């Protein structure tokens, strides 16, 4: 029905989204409920909170992955640790795309929360990356950005060649290839009036980019005072690029 193979099997790697919104949701109220008032029951280090398990589960997707198990641990890690920020965000951004409104950000855990009611109550920074992230948001809704293109977009994001010490270098330069060849047929086979679409996603992955390293840079700064409760996987990230 117009979808290349390559792009169904994807797809199949996909988890099923209210699980996932169901296991973060049951966290996020057990770590919020145990401790019932004295340490610090914040909103900077909930959505900190919330990005930790969103990125557990960011792994387990990869791991599972059909091309991403091919590869020796030593090459999943680097592969990992190099975008597992912009992973993050793209996750984030495809969310607002399919599931938010007006004036709402969709939260992992399958919650609307008002745009207002984000940035009031969080610093002009955190503000500032949330709107360059919703700019994104707007492009993609424009070009009627789909759930097959975002699968497609996180193979070309987890698979980039220009990683150093790949040892199974062929494998991932083919994937990422042989992703960017199914995107393009799919894109014009399926929205043939949208004239560069295909461009216009492919333009988005540097400004993921960009926007990925503020997030880090701000999120380091916050953990070196203390301002995040610590949660292991966004920290060892975090320090794998040191």
């Amino acid at each position: 029905a117009s979808i290349p193979h390559l792009i169904l099997e994807l797809l199949k790697c996909e988890p099923d989204e209210p699980q996932v919104q169901a296991k973060i949701m049951a966290y996020l109220q057990q770590e919020q409920s145990n401790r019932n008032r004295q340490e610090k029951l914040s909103a900077f280090g909930l959505l900190c909170k919330m990005a930790d398990q969103t990125l557990f589960s960011i792994v387990e997707w990869a791991r599972s992955s059909i091309f991403f198990r091919e590869l020796k641990v030593d090459d999943q890690m680097k592969l990992l640790q190099n975008c597992w920020s912009e992973l993050l965000i793209l996750d984030h951004i495809y969310r607002q795309v399919a599931h938010g409104k007006e004036g709402t950000i969709f939260l992992v855990t399958g919650e609307h929360v008002d745009y207002s009611t984000i940035i009031s109550h969080t610093e002009v920074a955190f503000n500032n990356l949330l709107s360059l992230a919703q700019e994104l948001v707007v492009r993609l809704r424009s070009l009627q950005f789909d759930q097959r293109e975002f699968v497609c977009l996180k193979f070309l994001v987890l698979f980039s060649s220009d990683v150093k010490n790949l040892e199974n270098l062929q494998l991932v330069e083919g994937v990422q290839e042989q992703v960017n060849a199914a995107l393009l047929d799919y894109t014009v086979c399926n929205y043939p009036q949208q004239t560069e679409k295909f461009g216009q996603l492919l333009l988005r992955l540097p400004e993921l980019r960009a926007i990925s390293k503020q997030a880090e840079d701000y999120l380091y700064y916050k953990h070196v005072n203390g301002d995040v409760p610590y949660n292991n996987l966004l920290i060892e990230m975090l320090h794998a690029k040191r």
